[PDB]
């Protein structure tokens, strides 16, 4: 075991205005897929100071209640009363969605059996796992996932009362390398802001900080007495969330996958249904990675899978297991051509991506959960 | 060993690269008047309407109509999207050495010296086809074109003890808006070689690369920040999730990038390495970089250890630091909203330093 080295990821809270955007986007797609499961959706949320504005395109039988749809993810994240910062009652809901509904044609919409289907757009997705966490992720972007879900908790339950819904976490961890695998040794830096109600000093905050949301979240074997709790170093932060900058779906794409580790091909998921390939590709290609993490061919792996407008069959595959692989990445690429099909109306079937499970991505990392379909892997023929 | 790699391009009438330019070219119209000015502008566009959302603090006055029609004329937007019909909402909020940084966050700096300007050659050959369109579409050589494109460039590589190596084109990529009075044979003709072979050198074509032109046979929503990977490297090296277009320089997002870039490919240009992976992480109000990392691939003759007390030594990556190393104050933020922000040496963080390692 060679050589160390720090890595730092980064998360937000479900009150932070990009976030906010996110989970509206995928809000609104739910709505849609409860009524029409082929309703095509591309919903681009921007927000700020009170105000949603809805952009992009939809194709759906689906009658939806913007307003209401907008309204409740609101409330639902927490801005609920305006002693909490803001009023979900109160939010204006500009909606300039291109909305068509399907007009009943004498020709067939479909020419072909959908999972032949060409892809809807071109594009380069990544898949990444590492062996380091149990649900096969980094922990820098795990760690810093659940201390926004651990505040979260502490907010709605008023044990932490003060709480608002917009924060923001960082987590460097220190490594050290094994062969081309990565193994976590202690708690270098940890960063959380996080918005707050007048009625509270900066030193009850951090105190409470430390004690209930790190020490609950991080294991005690990591923290160390020379790490570093950069907490509240902002100052003040009051007013945040809607009211404060402006938020935009699709600005927290590091942070929906692996924070940093991997690779990224440029595609938000939020606010896209299934057919576009940026998400269903990018939930496939996870899908595999952690697939042949834990069939124990290698500890750590990037896969990369890229598409044409119209060709069904991916362009190229391509692997990448930092070394840890026993079989080379060309016998790999085998293994996988021959336990998967990732052409995307395949991908659909296989990861049951008609049902109205988005919202629930677009916070704490679409990747990590084995709640979703593409976090169970599949055993391999290898 | 041998794998293949692919990288992604958009030309300047994209909808999301039209409100990467446009956020940018609003950016340059403060920077033009007031040198300090915060900005935070996120572009919104569909159908001929365009809004402006976010933050700014300036001195200047700006004739953002004029901003944003200019901006879009200059795309290609003549008749139908149409730059004399486009609205043009504003929803700008209007606020007021050692500085700490404005925010938390990542950035990634990568380089590799298998092309001149030490990026890979997947996303530059996916940049050139796009610049090579957008000259044959305003010269008239090729007058059908429409400013809408999107390009990707699969490339078959060979490792090389940790460095890589291009060795043929293996799969090529073009969609393009198009105008009425011309045949898809014509274009996909027309785009193999008057594009095609201009761009790409014919060392790495050959007769068994794949041309998927004008695949979809025969405007979407577009948004600032949705090409941050077109802006960068493609897939290659890493994404700490910064946009960066619409945000001035006080901002990390944008600032510790570009300098993380600097210092990736001073590393490369002084003989150091071959390929590097550099990664910086700030936090809200301390200058000082919270970590850095140094991954060379294995092709680094000192250790990556070693090499963090080289870059300590020959830069200094605090935001206020490096605003003045790399003179980020002059309005040159548009031209960086097309085409990639990396691997231009017209810009101050292409130029290398000389090292004293």
């Amino acid at each position: 075991s060679e050589g160390v080295f720090m890595f730092t990821s980064e998360s937000v809270g479900e009150g932070h205005p990009d976030k906010i955007c996110d989970q509206i986007s995928d809000a609104v797609l739910d709505a849609h897929l409860k009524q029409d499961p082929n309703a095509k959706v591309a919903c681009e949320t921007v927000c700020k100071t009170g105000m949603v504005l809805l952009c992009g395109e939809i194709t759906s039988m689906a009658m939806v209640d913007y307003q209401r749809v907008v309204r409740d993810t609101i409330k639902h994240i927490g801005y609920d009363d305006s002693a909490k910062g803001f009023d979900f009652k109160t939010c204006n809901v500009l909606v300039a969605l291109e909305q068509q509904s399907p007009d009943i044609a004498q020709c067939v919409h479909l020419d072909r059996n959908e999972e032949d289907v060409g892809a809807g757009d071109q594009g380069l997705m990544f898949g990444y796992a590492t062996d380091e966490t149990e649900e096969c992720m980094p922990l820098t972007i795990i760690l810093a996932h659940k201390l926004n879900a651990r505040m979260a908790d502490l907010r709605r339950s008023g044990l932490l009362p003060w709480l608002r819904p917009d924060s923001k976490t960082q987590v460097t961890v220190q490594y050290m390398q094994d062969n081309g695998a990565v193994i976590p040794v202690r708690i270098h830096t940890i960063v959380i802001s996080v918005q707050h109600n007048e009625d509270i000093t900066l030193e009850e905050m951090r105190r409470a900080l430390k004690e209930q949301v790190i020490r609950a979240v991080v294991p005690a074997k990591y923290l160390d007495e020379d790490t570093v709790y950069h907490l509240q170093p902002s100052g003040r932060f009051v007013i945040g969330g809607p009211q404060g900058d402006a938020g935009v779906t699709g600005h927290k794409i590091i942070v929906d996958t692996y924070g940093g580790w991997g690779a990224h091909g440029g595609g938000a998921f939020s606010g896209k249904d299934y057919t576009k390939v940026d998400r269903s590709a990018a939930y496939a290609a996870r899908w595999v990675a952690k697939s042949l993490v834990k069939a124990g061919l290698c500890r750590r792996v990037l896969v990369q899978v890229s598409y044409a407008i119209g060709v069904a069959e991916p362009l190229s595959i391509s692997i990448f297991t930092y070394g840890t692989s026993q079989k080379t990445e060309r016998e790999l690429l085998d293994v996988v051509h021959k336990n998967f099909d990732l052409r995307p109306g395949v991908i659909v079937r296989d990861l049951d991506l008609k049902k109205p499970i988005y919202q629930k991505t677009a916070c704490y990392g679409h990747f990590g959960r084995s709640e979703f379909p593409w976090e169970v892997p599949r055993k391999l023929v290898f």
